[PDB]
């Protein structure tokens, strides 16, 4: 049943080195060697806390998601999406939330452009806190699993979360870990019916995830766009040139922002 599931099993059948080779075959990457060595030293200016900033940049530079006003970042991790939104013109406030703790990503304090508008807190489980007013809602939650039914449940769980934070006309960028399972496809169709947007594949995503993002300023038939990605991921199982094309990492500048009137 379904292309994505067929893709999933071939993926699970892949050897430990076949998997790694496949994971990056023909994908788009961000050159992060030097930014990570800077962060390690302790630099807090210019650098991105993770490859997630570049990730979000791809969507924003194409108006698929136009962050503005108060931005809530569910599952901010180190703060990749949050610090990036902190430098955008129309952004007034950014609030990031994560689980944190031993063996989980924790926010890293930075001084990138507009950091003073960024509040990052860990020790928080977004699934059980009351929804807050939000102009733009970001969510990058979704732990992958060898079992597609497990991911299907994790995905429905975040889709039900973001729904209660979604008011009408809120800008959003929500990760949909497993968009191919039949039960997630159904929910996404409902969600889109009530809230526009569409699922879009980020070229920076690795081939090892069927990861798609529900973005507000986009359109397209759900089933149609998901199968399009399933075929793409299956095609990449057998590639002659599998070199990943790199791009310089994002520069988040430095300094406080003075929004004023
Ligand atoms: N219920 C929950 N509440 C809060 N954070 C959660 C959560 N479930 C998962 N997470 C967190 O969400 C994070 C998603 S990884 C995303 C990182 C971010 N987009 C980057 O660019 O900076 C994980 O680090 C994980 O610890």
């Amino acid at each position: 049943e379904t292309l994505g599931e067929k893709w999933k099993s071939r993926l699970n059948a892949l050897g430990k080195s076949e998997f790694q080779i496949y994971k990056k075959s023909g994908i788009q990457e961000v050159d992060r060697t030097l930014a990570k060595e800077g962060i390690k030293r302790g630099e807090t200016d210019h650098h991105a806390v993770s490859r997630g900033s570049a990730k979000l940049r791809w969507f924003v530079e194409r108006n698929l998601v136009t962050p503005e006003g108060k931005v809530v970042d569910l599952g901010c991790g180190r703060g990749g999406w949050s610090y990036y939104c902190g430098g955008l013109k129309n952004v007034r406030e950014v609030k990031g939330l994560t689980k944190g703790g031993p063996g989980h990503e924790e926010p890293i304090p930075m001084s990138t452009y507009g950091w003073n508008l960024v509040r990052l807190q860990s020790g928080v489980d977004v699934f059980f806190i009351p929804p807050e007013r939000c102009d733009t809602l970001l969510c990058d939650i979704g732990e992958s699993s060898p079992n597609p039914t497990v991911e299907a449940g994790r995905t429905l769980r975040v889709l039900n979360l973001v729904e209660n934070w979604l008011s009408n006309n809120t800008q959003f960028c929500v990760k949909v870990l497993n968009p191919y399972m039949s039960s997630v496809i159904e929910k996404m169709e409902a969600l889109q019916r009530k809230h526009g947007g569409a699922l879009v594949r980020n070229p920076l995503s690795r081939n090892s995830t069927h990861e798609m993002y529900w973005v507000s300023n986009a359109s397209g038939n759900i089933v149609s766009s998901v199968n399009m990605i399933s075929r793409m991921l299956i095609n990449r199982f057998t590639m002659r040139h599998k070199k990943a094309t790199y791009e310089p990492d994002v520069d988040l500048g430095s300094g406080t922002r003075n929004i004023g009137i």
